């Protein structure tokens, strides 16, 4: 597992948090 | 921790993003 | 990072998916 | 990948779970 | 927002429809 | 809460508007 | 969609029910 | 369910309240 | 306005029709 | 109260007007 | 249509009944 | 039932009151 | 004006007709 | 009181006028 | 037609009856 | 029954009173 | 003038006719 | 009193006038 | 014809009866 | 019976009174 | 003048005729 | 008294006049 | 003819009877 | 019987009285 993978996971979570905040 | 684990995590996030987009 | 950490992360995602399915 | 990264991921999930519980 | 809220809204509408039908 | 619920609510309102227009 | 929205919808319905009861 | 749906529901209620006030 | 009001109006008219028929 | 009620009231008035015109 | 309208109609009928009783 | 209906009813009553006053 | 009044008028006329027939 | 009553009264008066004219 | 009219008619008849009784 | 009828009746009575006064 | 008056007049004439017939 | 009575009176007077003219 | 006329006629007859009784 | 009849009767009596006064 | 007077006159004439017949 | 009586009286006088003329 | 005439006639006859009784 | 008859009778008596006065 590489650093760039966890970043991409973290970045998805961020975009999921923002979507819920628009519900 | 192996690569296939983070993929499965990433893949779940994807299916969570899609579900919220149908709310 | 240890295996048990990614499992706990995966398990949280699971419980988040189920909550959204009850919205 | 370091321990502090998975913690930050876990912590985001936590704050996402709480937001959905307020929907 | 939870399921029980939309039900209570739907149930009010129902009782409003019935009242108008008695006018 | 799912999309089909708000539709059913919207559809009831529609039939309530039409009933009042016949008073 | 937030909780305060469905409340405002519910509250309008309430004031509509009361108006019809004065017809 | 999206924000624009509850608005459209709220807006219908408004036009229903106004119609009853003309009875 | 309620159903019982229009009935009472209709019933008065009836008793007015009968009175004129005795003139 | 329904449309057909006010019509029946209006129709009675009509027949009362005609009776008085024969006095 | 409002309550005060049917009252005013009912009140006119009353004064019409009384006039006929003086014929 | 609409406002214009009760007005037309009220207006007929008026013309009935005037006719009786000419008897 | 009531029925019994015109009868009393008619009845007087009758008794006037009979008186003239005795002149 | 009906039209036919006043006619019968008027008709009696007529026959009373004619009788006096033969005195 | 008003009550006072039939009275005046009745009163004339009375004075006609009395005149014939003096013939 | 109309006003003009009772007048015509009253007017006949008048002409009957005058005829008797010439007997 | 009453019937009994003209009879009394007629009866006097009769007794006058008889008196002249004895002249 | 009827016309035929005064005629019979007048006719008697006539026959009385004629009798005196033969004295 | 009035009462005072027949009296005056009756009174003349009386004075005619008395004159014949002096022949 | 009319006024002119009793006058003609009265006038005959007058001419009968005058004839007797010439006997 | 009465019948018995002319008889008494006639009777005197008779007794005058008889007296002359004795001259 | 009748005409034929005075004639019979006149006729007696005539026959009395003639008797005296023969004395 | 009046009473005083027949008396004067009767009185003449009387004076004629007395004259013949002196022949 | 008329005045002129008794005069003619009276006048005859007069001429009878005068004739006797010449006997």
């Amino acid at each position: 597992p590489e650093k760039s993978k966890l970043q991409e996971i973290y970045q998805e979570l961020t975009r999921l948090k923002a979507a819920v905040g628009e519900l």
